[PDB]
């Protein structure tokens, strides 16, 4: 009944970005309000994984 | 050293998104801010647009 997008950030599990999760964050923010989608999952692999699923 | 982050943006062929650059430029944009890296490579290969950075 829909397709789906899929934004994958990867790096090493050596770095410590004291900034990641809000990179995680913003990030999102730049996709639902130019895709417009209700339905996220974000989920982490280190790989963190957010599958977007589009109106 | 070489501390080497990738983002990858996973779409597919079909579904248009006429701007899968500004999407691209939006997400781009703001890592360089967040990172500060002035070393930016992506390329473009059930559409998959990848992108490495390598953080100073």
């Amino acid at each position: 009944a829909t397709d789906r997008l899929k934004l994958i950030l990867a790096k090493e599990r050596t770095l410590n970005l004291p900034y990641m999760e809000e990179m995680r964050k913003e990030i999102i923010a730049v996709i639902q309000k130019y895709t417009k989608s209700s339905d996220i999952h974000f989920k982490t692999l280190e790989t963190i994984e957010v599958e977007i699923i589009l109106p």
